[PDB]
């Protein structure tokens, strides 16, 4: 849910970016937790908005499992015929 303008705080799209790297990293996914090792520096809104953004964008692939979701680099399985 978006709150009013986030701010020159590290810019967006570098975000996402990274996040982008990560779900390379890891093709399993990555948890919140992990970004935050990862980027602890990063904001809530801005590590989400990235997340969300990267979601929509169609880059970053939600996982819901266990507690918390996961993020994944976003694909579709190859077709059998």
């Amino acid at each position: 849910g978006s709150s009013g303008s986030s701010g020159p705080d590290a810019d967006p799209v570098e975000i996402e970016n990274r996040i982008i790297e990560l779900c390379h990293q890891f093709p399993h996914g990555i948890t919140d937790q992990v970004i935050q090792n990862e980027m602890p520096h990063i904001e809530a809104q801005q590590r989400a908005v990235a997340i969300n953004r990267l979601l929509s964008m169609g880059q970053l692939d939600l996982l819901r499992s266990n507690t918390g979701l996961l993020y994944r680099i976003k694909d579709s399985g190859p077709s059998s015929g």
